[PDB]
C-alpha cells in the first residue's frame, strides 16, 4: 500500500475554524495498522483540541472516537489484518506490567496515554497534500479523517456485527460513565446513586448503576430535556437545580435520602465546584466520589472540612475499563441487548459539515452527534 | 458531690495569653461524668483553639489530650463508676446506627464530634469562681484543668495498669496515625509506605506500618532530629526536603522507589501544598493517601490532571479508629508493649507553667510535652 490522498478535517490554530483539507495518510510502518473510517463523534475533549488545550499542537486533525475498518498492516501488527473492525483506544493493556498483573487499574505502565500528536517514532503519518507539511493526530489516533494510522496497541478490535454510530459511542464517554459503576466503586444492589450531569457519561452510569441494582438513581441536570433521557437508562428521581436557586446541589440530594445522602456520587460534568457538591451529596463515612467530568484549569479545590468526613475520593480514567479485558464485555452487553444505545444518537453530520457539530452541540436536544463518510471510488 | 473549686488554664481572647484561673466545677448531670485530671498533652489543635479557630468561643479552657479517674457520676452514665481510669474521646461509638452497624467507619451518627464547647444541654459545666462568668470547654472534655466533666459517650474506660502519660499520647495523634493503617487503607506485608511529617502522628503511622509488615516506609521531614525517632518506630528511609531545595517531595520518593512512588502515602503535616505531593509520590492506579494533617484554609487544591490518575483519596477522622471497639485493641498493644511509646515523651511541666508549653513545642528536640497536675488537700 502506497501513500493514500483523501479528505481531513484540520485545524490550523487555536479557535481557528475546522477546515476540510486535502492531505496525504503514509502507509503503516511496524506496529501501526491504517484505518478507513467507517463513522467518527465528538465530545468536550475535541472542541478543547481546537482551543489548543492541553497542548496547543497544529496543524491538527481532531477526533478520538470513532470505528474504522483495517486497511492495510505493518509488520508485527499482532494478529490485526485487512478488513478487521476496530475500534482505536486511548489507552492499551499489556497484561503483563505490574499495574496489569494488579487486576485493579486500567492505567497500564507500558501503554499509557499519548500527548504528542505524533507515532511512536516521533513523526506524523499525515501531511496536506498541497505542501507535505505534517499534521498532528489527536490521542492516539484522529478521527476525523477519511484514513488514519494507530499504534496496534491501541486499537481493539470488535465483533462485525456491532452497530458503528454504537461502537463509536463506546469508544469513550458512555464507556467511561458504565465502567465507573464496578470498576471504580462498586455499586451493590440496593445502594444509592447520584448522578451530576446526564451527557452519555452520565447515562452510562445511570445504566451501570440500573444493571447492578442500585435502587435509587438521581440524577442532576440543568437542562430539562435530559430528564425523559435519564429515565429510559434507569433514572428513578431528578433535580434540577435551576429550580431551586438558594439550595444546593448536595442539599437537594439529602432531601431525597433522608438526609444521609448517596452511597456513590458520580461528578459527570466538570464543573469545578460541583466536586466539592458531589462529596457533600455523598454519605458521610461510607461514600464514594468519582470525579469523571474534567474542567481544564490548573487545579481544583475541596472544602478542607470533607477531609475529615470519612468518604472516599476514587480518581479515574476512562472510568477504570481496562481496553483489552473490560471494553469487550461491555461491546457484549450491547451485542446481546442488555445495553440499548439508540437514545444517544439525536444529530448526523457528514464530515465536510464538521463545523455545524459545534454549533449542534449547543443545542438542547443533542446527546451525541455521529460524523458520517463517502467513499472513494 | 457539690461544686470543686480548682485550678484550670484559660484562654480570654483570640492570640491572648493562657492564665491559670480559680474555676468551680459543678457536678454532673444525667449521662455525665466529673473527672480528676491525672496528666494531659497538647497539639496544633489546642494551639489554634487560643487563636480561635475553628469557632472563636471565649473564655475557654483548651485541652483535649488527657487521662483523668472519675470522681463522681451523673444517673444513667452506662456503667461508669468513680474510680475508674477514663480518656476522654473525640466522637463516641454507639454500635447501632447506620453507619457503626458497616463496620467501615468510626464516625458514628450518635455521637458525632462536637464543637460548642457546651454541654448537650448547651449548658456549661465550668465557671470562673470569681464572677460566675461561664467557660467554654473544649471538644468534648477539657483536659488543662484540675477537674472536667463529660458525657458518658465520650469517654472510654482504659486498664489502669496503662501508664497515664502513654495513655494521653494515644488519645490522639500516635493513635490516629497507627489506626490509619489498617482502618483507612490497608497497608499489607511487603508494600511500600511514605510518610510526610514526623511527629506524633507520623510515627505512629511509621510503627502501624511495620506491624503490618511494610518492607520500605519512608519518613519525610524538615526537621532532622525526627530521622533517628522515625528509625526506633520503623522508619526504613529518611528524605529531608530542605537537603534537595530543586527537587519536589513526590520525586524525591519516585527515586527510591524505582520511579513508581509507594502503595501508602500519609499526609501528616497539614502543609497545603504537600497534599498535592503526597498524590504525586503514591502509584499511579494502585496507589492511596490519607491526608490527617490539617492545614486549616477553607479549601485546599488539587493538581487537576491526578483526577485522571486512578489513585484513591481517603478522607479520615480520628484515622478511622473507632473509639470503643478499635481504640481498646490500640491500648492492649501498648499494655503488651507490641508498641513502645517512651520516645515520645520529651517533655515534661505542670498546670502552672502552661504558657511555657507554646515555647516548647518550638523546640526541634520536642516530640510530645506531657503536663502534669498536683493535688489538693
Ligand atoms: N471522561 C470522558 O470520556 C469525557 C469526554 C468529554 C468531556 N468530558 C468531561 O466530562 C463531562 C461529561 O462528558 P459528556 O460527554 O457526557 O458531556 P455532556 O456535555 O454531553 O454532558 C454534560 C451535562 O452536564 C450538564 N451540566 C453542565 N453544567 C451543569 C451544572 N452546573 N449543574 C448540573 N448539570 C450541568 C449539561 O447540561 C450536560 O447535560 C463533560 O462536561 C466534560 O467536562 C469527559
Ligand atoms: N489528626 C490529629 O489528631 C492531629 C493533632 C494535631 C495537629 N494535626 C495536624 O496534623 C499534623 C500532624 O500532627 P502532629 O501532632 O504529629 O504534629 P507535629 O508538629 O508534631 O509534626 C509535624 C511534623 O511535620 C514536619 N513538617 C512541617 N512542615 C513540613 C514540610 N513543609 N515538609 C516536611 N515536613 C514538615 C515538622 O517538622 C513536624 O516534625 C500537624 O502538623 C497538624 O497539621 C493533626
Ligand atoms: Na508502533
Ligand atoms: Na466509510
Ligand atoms: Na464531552
Ligand atoms: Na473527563
Ligand atoms: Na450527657
Ligand atoms: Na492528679
Ligand atoms: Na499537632
Ligand atoms: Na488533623
Ligand atoms: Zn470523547
Ligand atoms: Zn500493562
Ligand atoms: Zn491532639
Ligand atoms: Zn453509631
Amino acid at each position: 500500500p502506497g501513500v493514500i490522498t483523501c479528505k481531513a478535517a484540520v485545524v490550523w490554530e487555536s479557535s481557528g475554524p475546522v477546515v476540510l483539507e486535502e492531505i496525504r495518510v503514509d502507509p503503516p510502518k511496524a506496529s501501526e495498522v491504517r484505518i478507513k473510517m467507517l463513522c467518527a463523534s465528538l465530545c468536550h475533549t475535541d472542541v478543547l483540541c481546537t482551543k489548543g488545550f492541553p497542548i496547543p499542537l497544529f496543524p491538527r486533525i481532531p477526533g478520538h472516537e470513532g470505528v474504522g475498518v483495517i486497511e492495510s498492516i505493518g509488520k508485527d501488527a499482532k494478529g490485526l489484518k485487512p478488513g478487521d473492525i476496530v475500534m482505536p483506544l486511548y489507552l492499551g493493556e499489556c497484561g503483563q506490567c505490574l499495574n496489569c498483573k494488579t487486576g485493579k487499574t486500567n492505567l497500564c505502565h507500558v501503554y499509557p496515554p499519548s500527548f504528542s500528536g505524533l507515532m511512536n517514532d516521533g513523526t506524523s503519518r499525515m501531511s496536506i497534500a498541497r505542501t507535505g507539511e505534517s499534521i498532528y493526530h489527536f490521542a492516539s489516533c484522529s478521527t476525523w479523517t477519511e484514513y488514519a494510522v494507530a499504534d496496534c496497541n491501541y486499537v481493539l478490535k470488535i465483533n462485525p456485527k456491532i452497530s458503528y454510530p454504537h461502537a463509536s459511542f463506546l469508544s469513550c464517554g458512555f464507556t467511561t460513565g458504565f465502567g465507573a459503576t464496578w470498576r471504580e466503586t462498586q455499586v451493590s444492589k440496593g445502594s444509592s446513586v447520584a448522578v451530576f450531569g446526564i451527557g452519555t457519561v452520565g447515562l452510562g452510569v445511570i445504566k451501570g448503576a440500573q444493571l447492578q441494582g442500585a435502587s435509587k438513581i438521581i440524577g442532576v441536570d440543568v437542562n430539562q430535556y435530559k430528564a425523559a433521557k435519564g429515565k429510559v437508562f434507569g433514572m428513578t428521581d431528578f433535580i434540577n437545580p435551576k429550580d431551586h436557586p438558594d439550595k444546593s446541589v448536595s442539599e437537594l440530594v439529602k432531601e431525597l435520602t433522608h438526609g444521609l445522602g448517596v452511597d456513590h456520587c458520580f461528578e459527570c460534568t466538570g464543573v469545578p465546584s460541583l466536586l466539592n457538591e458531589a462529596l457533600e451529596a455523598s454519605k458521610i463515612g461510607i461514600g464514594t466520589v468519582v470525579p469523571i467530568g474534567a474542567g481544564g484549569e490548573a487545579s481544583v479545590a475541596i472544602n478542607s472540612l470533607i477531609l475529615f468526613s470519612g468518604r472516599t475520593l476514587k480518581f479515574t480514567a476512562f472510568g477504570g475499563v481496562r481496553t483489552q479485558s473490560d471494553l469487550p464485555v461491555i461491546i457484549d452487553k450491547c451485542l446481546n441487548k442488555e445495553i440499548q444505545l439508540d437514545e444517544l444518537l439525536t444529530h448526523e453530520i457528514h464530515l465536510d459539515n464538521i463545523q455545524e457539530a459545534f454549533e449542534i452541540l449547543k443545542k438542547p436536544d443533542c446527546v451525541k452527534i455521529l460524523i458520517k463518510f463517502l467513499e472513494h471510488h
